[PDB]
């Protein structure tokens, strides 16, 4: 037996955060009131623009739907 | 880059084939006119009852939605 997972590479898009949000890579605040970072459209990971190139491309999540 | 795949184990359910259909494992006809075998609800693999025991559990398909 195994979980069903969606497995691919991240699909980051510039995101406008409405609440103070931290970088899931480095832990620092996503500064600004708009376009503060990128959110993966698939798994929800949030990263600074500068951290996009520091994260592994692997993007997985468990599918419950 | 990479494709995105849905990955898990097969989820077979007895299926009523409306046209002559073959076992995706062994190649022999799924005999009869109803409940001839099982179809994986995730990837569509068709198997005889007896072949359910023989196939690898791995179930993957490319997501195009
Ligand atoms: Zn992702
Ligand atoms: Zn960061
Ligand atoms: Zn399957
Ligand atoms: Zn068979």
């Amino acid at each position: 037996g195994s979980r069903r997972a969606s497995v691919g590479s991240h699909r980051f898009k510039v995101y406008n955060y409405m609440s103070p949000t931290f970088c899931d890579h480095c832990g620092s605040l996503l500064w600004g009131l708009v376009k503060q970072g990128l959110k993966c459209e698939d798994c929800g990971m949030n990263v600074h623009h500068k951290c996009r190139e520091k994260v592994a491309n692997l993007c997985e999540f468990i599918v419950t739907d």
